[PDB]
């Protein structure tokens, strides 16, 4: 009934009671993607959600359990998009999640500018300005862009966001342990929003033992 | 031999084995002060430290136990400076800590520009730009400025630091509990420093029950 290919396995999205096709060589979802999904505030009802760098469709799958909103997941690489399309179909989420194999820099070819509620991006340079530019252009006034990035880039990024009319409103730092510095930061920008950031409680990934933190355990297992 | 006056009371700085004159009515030091002190990296030997809004001398007293460096505490409010001066004398630190009563906007009337190693400020509008400009103007190349402020101001603060050639390099967030947003941020700027921020492990103040975290207990109790 399901057709797995070569290296592939059917994993579990445990909190969400879903399954995802995954490959140890080609693609595996990271903690970052789960954290970004959780960080994202969805519309109260309905809405349009675009995942810009979809990969094997981890984020659309995660967000789908939370909203009735329509979701587009954009992924340029055929192999990754085909995994996503198959995972969506296995889960019977075809009528809610639409995976498009297309270059994000060109997605304006298919999707109108400035009509989206939420744009999401978990990048796997100057290419980073493009994804911010494109995210911004997809959003209507009041729309959110949610990114994961490396903290060392955060200020250079805020400058880029504003260049395109996104104002940072929520920032969340991720710290491997309670005594290490941040390696991941989450950012929400409102399209044409008023200034003001709230620094959300940080995520601490592991305790000293190196086992997942309770906050993490609830996120991965429900 | 020492004369307290009025409401005043003589408090313990437990980690530092010192005493500090204080008034519930007029001035008591906050956790912000203690955290700013702890936050601040001090020169390997010697050096010149300026505490810009000194109050009752809390930071200078705290920094003194850690370095052999000379410390100038600036406080224009007559009553607070007096408490500091008397606290410095009680602790027998007059040869290391100088309390000075002058407008900080005009402090270069008394202290030469660009000769200090470390500037410290924990404020009690435009007045913020004032203090950041002044702090910058007192530091030599590679000198550090340490500020405590509200997170909502952070991004605007950075614009300011840079306007006066202070590059941010270390940022620490303070969260009351682990499930609450940040209410305080500590920032370090190197004068003419090279870009690049490290987001230092955040501080969580109180636990789920209501009392101080272990991290905070050590800062307060040694």
């Amino acid at each position: 009934k399901l057709k797995l290919i070569g290296d592939e396995r059917l994993d579990y999205l445990l909190a969400e009671n879903l399954r995802i096709i995954q490959s140890p060589s080609v693609f595996s979802f990271s903690i970052d993607a789960v954290l970004l999904a959780k960080f994202s505030y969805l519309p109260i009802r309905k809405g349009k959600i675009i995942d810009l760098c979809s990969g094997n469709g981890i984020i659309p799958l995660l967000l789908s359990t939370r909203t009735k909103a329509k979701i587009v997941g954009v992924e340029i690489q055929e192999r990754l998009a085909d995994m996503a399309k198959r995972s969506v179909a296995y889960n019977q989420l075809e009528d809610q999640i639409e995976i498009i194999e297309y270059d994000l820099k060109k997605i304006t070819d298919l999707i109108p500018k400035e009509r989206a509620d939420i744009v999401t991006c978990n990048p796997p340079m100057c290419t980073l300005e493009d994804t911010i530019r494109v995210a911004a252009s997809l959003l209507k006034q009041g729309g959110k862009a949610n990114f994961v990035h490396r903290p060392e880039r955060l200020l250079d990024i805020i400058d880029i966001m504003r260049k395109y009319r996104l104002e940072p409103k929520r920032i969340q730092f991720v710290h491997p342990r309670s005594d290490r510095e941040a390696n991941t930061v989450l950012v929400e920008g409102i399209k044409d929003g008023k200034p003001g950031v709230k620094y959300v409680p940080p995520v601490i990934v592991y305790d000293e033992l190196g086992e997942y933190t309770p906050v993490i355990k609830e996120i991965l297992y429900g």
